[PDB]
């Protein structure tokens, strides 16, 4: 059968928060069957745990952010899109501070350290949500659609009026996640200088962990992972948010010009239209119509 799977050891990392800018250390831990990932504020006493669901969301302004009371976990994305390209069902994720450190801006240091580490696989049926039928959400000119799909795959369309321009699809059951789309790097225009360090946004922001753009050319000298960097970085945004479901996906995600906000709301309208979807297991790894890397 396809078994859910948790690390197989504990691994470390330290970093900086893209919003914040501060120095977090970070914590990934094996967790036992059904318990999901889960969230963790170990800097303060008592400990503060935020389950990474759906209805945990409590802010999506250039990021995704969990909130309980007062206590927030700021760019969950990037981390929860690495978990989810290597299958990871079960793990607590600990942090010193308010934000999961942004690493290169990408996916790539998550799923190498989780892959150090090594994955575990457990006795219980992994838990998959099919989409049954299409559930499609806009506002304006911006649409975010789950449609019935025997796999999994995701679809994104941006439209950015600059001189540097996009579209991308990826069946994730035949290309690997991590080739193809773990390396693509957070991005931002010097354009939003005046709207992000008015908000007091990306205070940690830097050509280290991001694709610095002027009005005409990245400025980052090494220049470009893939060609498609942008629209790979927004399938790889998307992967991060639709995992805050709480169980992997059987469908196609169809992305134009969303972002966290209203990949969030496609969630919140799938969860509640319990006709369009429904939990299902697979007790032979051979006729399911996903699969993953061996442990
Ligand atoms: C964090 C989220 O998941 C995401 N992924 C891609 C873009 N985004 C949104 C985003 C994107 C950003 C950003 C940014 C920026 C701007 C300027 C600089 C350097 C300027 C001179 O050294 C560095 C970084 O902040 N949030
Ligand atoms: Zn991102």
């Amino acid at each position: 059968m396809i078994k859910q799977r948790t690390l197989k050891n504990i691994i470390r990392a330290t970093g900086v928060g893209l919003h914040s800018g501060e120095k977090v250390y970070l914590t990934l831990k094996p967790a036992p069957v059904d318990t999901g990932i889960v969230f963790s504020r170990t800097d303060l006493d008592p400990v503060v745990e935020i389950p990474a669901r759906a209805e945990n969301v409590g802010e999506t302004t250039m990021s995704t952010t969990l909130v309980k009371g007062d206590v927030k976990v700021d760019t969950v994305e990037h981390l929860l899109s690495a978990m989810a390209g290597l299958g990871i069902d079960n793990a607590y994720v600990e942090l010193s501070a308010s934000e999961v450190p942004i690493m290169d801006g990408s996916a790539g240091p998550f799923v190498f350290l989780i892959q150090s580490a090594g994955l575990q696989e457990q006795e219980a049926a992994k838990k998959f949500i099919r989409i049954k039928r299409e559930v499609s959400v806009e506002e304006g000119d911006k649409r975010a659609v789950f449609v019935p799909f025997d796999g999994f795959k995701v679809s994104f369309e941006i439209d950015f009026d600059h001189p540097v321009f996009q579209q991308a699809s990826v069946d994730f059951s035949s290309t690997s996640f991590v080739k193809e789309v773990s390396r693509a790097r957070t991005f931002g225009f010097m354009r939003d200088i005046e709207y992000l360090r008015s908000q007091n946004l990306a205070l940690g922001g830097s050509v280290e962990n991001a694709i610095v753009v002027d009005e005409n050319r990245v400025l980052n000298e090494d220049g470009l992972r893939y060609e498609d960097e942008f629209v790979k970085h927004k399938i790889l945004d998307a992967i991060g948010d639709l995992y805050l479901l709480g169980n992997s996906l059987i469908g196609e995600f169809r992305g134009f010009k969303s972002g966290h906000a209203l990949n969030n709301q496609l969630l919140r309208t799938l969860i509640a239209d319990k006709d369009a979807w429904e939990v299902v297991t697979f007790e032979d790894a051979r006729t399911a119509p996903i699969s993953y890397m061996r442990p």
